[PDB]
């Protein structure tokens, strides 16, 4: 009697629960009715609300009928088994943390969005969503895709083959300039140099039209079929300006850094496409949550990413993610991130939640100000630093305990 | 309404009396050692109340309740399977298996007195559970393993802002492994000779090169729960006459005023050289490591040894800058804050779980003990400890925080 | 008062009529060639005279006089041994030995269509005196020998400091063999391909490539005294199907705004490849070399091809940034401003003496002709031509400028 | 008739030649009365200017027997066979060059002299001398001493031996702070790293009080026995602050770059000594002109340096002469030169002259501000630049043509 136990808990020992009393109780687990895992249960309460134009409260049988298929989720949500149990106040802090971070004036956009925008969207490894501010506005990943594509190539080619072509370390702050390492390979897949070679490994032999759908599919599964778009616009402008990536390409060609059969100039076309893929904070925190969640999309429970692919990517998101800010960043926030010149910080606090912070203004290394100050405050407030202690964490509050 | 009685029927499964060996081999399987200092009252009472018979004997709800009365809740948790590694027993067997497979790979050159066949591994967890195997009671110099330990002491005592005025926090790269300073005219991080030597000059800013040392030993004893920390004046003598590279760094960091006001660079070099020949065994350093793995509370004494500021920063930097030039490949393939050492040492830490120390004197080309490098890989291959595994979805790996 | 007569009676033994053929030998052992352009009128009038007179033929003082009237100024200098190398006959003996001594050095690898036993030295002194040994009339491309010439042409047309808004003037630094731009986002110097490409980018901006090229051909023709200067279309079309590295450099230059505004980098790359495919002979290129040996004036025409501001900058960077990595050891040991080329050319230049081209196609590992550097070493072994050789006290060296 | 032929030429048709007239005829030939190759003659000018009390005034036989033994030297001088025939005009050019450089007011002295000191001095392959400014003030060569010591090493050991221990190429502008090159040899004998090493090659097997004599023996033969001194003061301060040099010293020790059995700390003391050697501009011109003269001292006719050692030392000064300024220096100036932190610049125009400039204030690169201006102007005046032609040199001046 799983459904049975759940009814008594929500229905205050009386005749029944009314309609919104269920859903306001359901919207308090931070779950969202449009969760794909709740599709059935929501379908069927459309059916039973349509039994009368007068009511209706629900009997224990009427209740149990709808939540039949989804009580596994509804129990964990209502007996507060979700990775952040009091999700209700945990959002009231993120609210504050959005608010104080909204007060951060500085930063320059790339050069054409409005520097007013600012939207952070949580998505817990369990599905609990929260968002405040402008989380519905689509934007491009740009270099936020290098992890995602890097994932895809290790997901399909394995680590050994891939790093036969790209390094694994960071190169430091004086050689954010060099292309190849001592062995005539770019140093890691997070710098455009290694990214160009990675792009040259995704689906060799197939043509550039088929190649691109293969990652759009992949990029869709990672966001639980929430909004991933494409901007032809930033695509064409991203190759007309891509003189540096051409440079890299030609130098990769000369010293033979692509697989034997690569039409180098096409691979750059493909690279440039990949950067112009669109997302919203909402759709992109599910992508981050997928990395948070070992490779499984938190709101569809589908496997998208092999764990090697997801480990390797958070590993290099750590070392190599925030450009030259990586060192200081891996230090104070210590959360595998990936910045993007569009302003996206594809934050991940693994085994908890995925974030996407979007506010377009950047800093001198290429990281959203508000994006960066938000993590800082976040780590300050909650024991999320990769090497915080989960037990003796002193003045920090944990949202995984009660 | 009977917490001391609550634990009785777990071992005395509905039995009358219970042998104390039946209780302590039940407590060696908790992984704890009888010499756990937060058991002493339980172990003194039991030694005392073991002076109530001369043939045996054993204890009852009368006696037990009088003895584990003091430390009941640790024995509760210890016996309610409430330790971070519940079946510590089979986890040790894993370590044994990695240890011996990492023994047969006999490449390397000893640095330039030991036998290359030495190979010692020791674990301690944040709950105090310990294990080891091989030559783990053999004292070696911390050498560069001392560096994060000494960093920690500086941050606990001075805060993170202060200590990173004097030494950067990033890893150097496979190019600049020989430059001393980054462009900020600081050594890149506390893990390079350049950076250690600098951190050393921030401990006990004031008192003299004998109080500074005792004070590091005091800390180093607290942190190790009072296991063997020591000091091999023999190494220190040869460290300080063949130390031309270091004297180069010393003179260059003085050249670029990298120490603080009133720093006797040459004496700091002695302290450094001293701190390098500070002796530990794999065992005593397991408690060092697990202490940092434990928010700064010493797992086997319950004593707050370090800031949680201090443990975090150190583990932040052992990750990046820990394995000389192999740190990159290391952070990738094993992604555990480690720290290598010229005598064979690796100070491994699995945060929220355990601390480790490995040891085989033969270094490889890079200067990291062959068998030690081999062993840290294999352990991440095995267990989802790698800093970036998922705790829920981790493929074909074994998590030992689960039964 | 007695000018051509002064010469006329010196080649005669106070005698009757000197035969034309023994005047011919007297002027071939002066080293000049009967085809010197600065002599064409003397040979025109003397073959015309053989055409009319009969039947020896022989030569009166009046029959000698103003055949040589035109070029007597040279012709005296030739005969009173007032040339830079007075006893040129013996000096060719030493070239004939140094050629043969360098003939035995068959090591070295061609680039990848010729044959390695090809070996030719042609000497053009600043006066005109020619000597060749071995295969001098075989045509080869200039390849990166063009860089100094093209560089000269750039500064002769645009002047040092403009050219150097876009190109440094320093020799990169043996291990930084590989980075294109320096700190200021400038290439290092015009001898490196990264600078060649940007130099090329600055000659006759605005014109299109067909004209640019001919503007370069005429220039090269005069420097050679209108001896063979040509263009193999064969090597150019592969120079464009293989220069991936150059394309690398070009785009990176574009990204950093290293070309002038309104530079189509892809055609500047094509123009650049054409300058490498220009061909010459040992004979034709020793006149090019002697031109720079000659403050820019072509020894066998008398024609100012290059500003002295441009001879020097080119000779400078040929000293220091010239022979690629070997230029250090080369500036040390040979101290001559040379320039290597991957076709097998060393554009040797002994300022104030002569211009050589040596040609053996086989390159060494740094890409420089085996026999070329051997000849070059042996040549300064025997003679005080090394840059900082002393012209007065020079030990056992022979000086050819002293009789 | 050779002494008569001389006696007749310098005679103004006057039967009894004055000696005031003789010496100003001699001084203005460049030579000074203190020339050692003229002592015999100058001795007997003291002998016969002792016989009475008048002029005195020599004649066909008195003249003849004083210049009897120095005639062929006094021939070329008065037959204008001296490499710079009209040395006279040549010196006021050097004067203008000095005064033009007089106005370059920038610069910071290191830390003790007063920053208005400035001098130049010339000496030719034949002996003609000139100086202007503060050219009799002792100062330390400091770093100007590395070429001189290198010569002595090559002269005593030969090119082969010496360059088993120091390289021969230039450093490299950005990573100009490395001590060694990838052969573990210091880059060249002109960096403190290679200087220090060159210093251990001199007179192995003999203690440091005697090494220093033999160096000054050499450093005397080379300056024709003009002023060579030594400062213990600067030696004790250089001893007490060159932490960098200790660094480098220790670094060469661990890298085993000295010849076996080298007391590093002593060689550092010897280095600190050798850098504290005292010269004036004057004495240092004969230093340089000895090198300009194939190793024969212009003023004593002694062979001091085998041409080997002279060739090499003037090659390395060209390449590695002026610290990070050497690249641009060899380009624009293209005379082998050698800068010093005191302001010293030991310049050399082979086969014509040696020079030496002093000016305390340095630039941002460790080179005398005005000592630097001075060359740049000099080469802009004379076809001295190593690659100016001796026939066609555009609008420049040649001082070997009359
Ligand atoms: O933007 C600045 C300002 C700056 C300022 C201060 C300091 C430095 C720089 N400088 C820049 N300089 N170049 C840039 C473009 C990247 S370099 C071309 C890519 C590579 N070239 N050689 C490589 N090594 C190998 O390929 C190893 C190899 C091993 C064995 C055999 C062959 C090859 S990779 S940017
Ligand atoms: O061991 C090889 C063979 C090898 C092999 C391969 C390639 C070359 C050479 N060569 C050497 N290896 N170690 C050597 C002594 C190392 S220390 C040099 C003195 C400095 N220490 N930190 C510095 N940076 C800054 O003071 C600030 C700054 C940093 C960066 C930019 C601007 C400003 S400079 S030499």
């Amino acid at each position: 009697s799983l459904e049975d136990l759940l009814f008594y808990t929500i229905a205050e020992g009386q005749e029944k629960i009314p309609v919104h009393k269920f859903i306001t109780a359901l919207k308090s687990t931070g779950l969202r009715t449009s969760d794909p895992r709740l599709k059935e249960c929501m379908d069927m309460l459309r059916l039973t609300l349509q039994t009368t134009s007068d009511g209706v409260m629900l009997d224990k049988d009427l209740f149990k009928k709808c939540v039949q298929s989804n009580i596994v989720l509804l129990t964990q949500a209502f007996r507060r088994k979700f990775v952040i149990p009091d999700f209700m106040s945990f959002t009231s802090h993120i609210d504050e943390l959005y608010e104080s971070a909204k007060k951060q004036s500085g930063g320059k956009v790339a050069d054409k969005f409005s520097p007013d925008l600012w939207g952070v969207s949580v998505c817990t490894v369990d599905g609990q969503r929260h968002s405040t501010g402008d989380t519905k506005v689509p934007f491009c990943l740009q270099s936020c895709v290098k992890p995602l594509k890097y994932a895809i190539a290790v997901n399909d080619l394995g680590t050994e083959y891939v790093h036969r072509y790209v390094g694994k370390e960071p190169s430091g702050l004086r050689f954010n300039k060099l292309f190849l390492n001592e062995d005539d390979k770019p140093h890691n897949p997070m710098v455009n140099a290694g990214a160009i070679v990675v792009t040259s490994l995704i689906k060799q032999g197939v043509n550039n039209a088929e190649k691109f759908d293969y990652v759009m599919q992949f990029l869709n599964k990672m966001a639980g079929n929430e909004y991933v778009g494409f901007s032809n616009a930033t695509f064409q402008s991203e190759r007309e300006s891509g003189d540096r990536n051409f440079a890299i390409g030609y130098y990769l060609k000369e010293k033979k850094c692509f697989p034997e059969g690569t039409d180098m100039v096409g691979i750059l076309d493909f690279y440039f496409q990949l950067c112009s893929i669109e997302v919203t904070c909402e759709s992109a925190s599910v992508m981050a949550a997928t990395l948070a969640n070992g490779g499984f999309c938190p709101i569809t429970g589908e496997r998208v990413l092999s764990p090697e692919a997801v480990r390797n990517t958070l590993s290099l998101m750590h070392s190599c993610g925030m450009y030259d800010f990586s060192g200081q960043f891996a230090f104070h926030v210590g959360l595998p991130a990936k910045s993007g010149v569009a302003g996206g910080i594809l934050l991940v606090v693994p085994n908890v939640m995925g974030m996407m912070c979007w506010s377009p203004p950047l800093d001198k290394m290429g990281n959203s100000v508000k994006g960066i100050h938000f993590c800082h405050d976040l780590v300050s407030l909650c024991n999320f630093h990769n090497y915080d202690n989960l037990r003796h964490f002193a003045k920090k509050l944990d949202p995984r305990r009660e």
